[PDB]
């Protein structure tokens, strides 16, 4: 049954995902879903959020909890940068006149890993000069990962959570 | 003749490598060599230094000009971190209580690119906790590149410089 899969996903979320406050909102969004395709989508977002927070912590920056744009981040610290592409980083840290910007990703093949690393590098590089004129030095960080492992979940639970999400995806295919 | 190759390398160094002060010492070390194997070694170091400075500038940090260790960097800012692995970053920036550490590399295949990215990531990750106890937050940056291009050299000159270094390597093989 699809209800059994959903119930297993619920118990993994509650018992095996570390109780970090930054995950609370997404865990609740996930637990509030009863429709299989919505459980699947919120489950993918939950596992992605674990990876992003893990990357922000390892990179020494603040996880972009409320999906703020670079434009928004600078405005909130009293920095005016007019005419700037829409970039939503995974992490950020405005320190003195330096703006740490973090992009993280997961790729499973070396060729897709390198392609994505170069794309994320170019994405951040595009705003270096725009920030420089506003007196801000870009510190761009690209964190590429080869798997979906993170500090908030034991490896077996992360694997089981992905196995259950796949069964839910098959049920909706 | 090997003297013709050396003379061509000399003119490329002087006429086609941008006159950035951070390259001056290595350009002079290179120009002072007359033996083929020493011209080759100093030429590889020169092209590597162009890439490292280019990475430090793009990463918003200071190029590690005098190959200082992490231990040394912290001592010079009045930060005592006792018992720390020997790590010489390509770049650094101590800002407030945050230590930006930069590792850069060039790899020509996607598999070697990913292998090296993960190794450089782990190298920096090893000191996160050691720095954390000394009140310093590590901001580790790994800049992987797919080629030897840099802002200090036109693409044709960078290619010719590598072509001439290869002919010098063949002469010494």
């Amino acid at each position: 049954h699809h209800d059994e899969i959903i119930s297993e996903l619920r118990e993994l979320c509650l018992n095996y995902i570390e109780q970090d406050e930054r995950l609370s909102r997404q865990k609740l969004n996930f637990l509030g879903q009863r429709e299989p395709r919505m459980v699947l989508i919120e489950g993918l977002k939950l596992l992605s959020r674990c990876i992003e927070i893990d990357s922000a912590d390892k990179s020494g920056c603040t996880h972009n909890h409320d999906d703020k744009s670079v434009e928004t981040i600078l405005v909130e610290s009293g920095i005016v940068c007019p005419g700037l592409p829409l970039i939503i980083p995974d992490g950020y840290k405005l320190i003195d006149n330096s703006l740490i910007l973090l992009e993280c990703f997961v790729r499973s093949t070396p060729a897709s890993f390198e392609k994505k690393f170069i794309e994320d590098t170019n994405k951040l590089a595009c705003i270096r000069e725009d920030l420089a004129v506003a007196g801000v030095t870009l510190v761009p960080i690209v964190d590429g990962r080869c798997d979906y492992d993170n500090s908030f979940m034991p490896e077996w639970a992360n694997f089981k959570f992905r196995d259950l999400l796949f069964k839910l995806l098959e049920y909706s295919n």
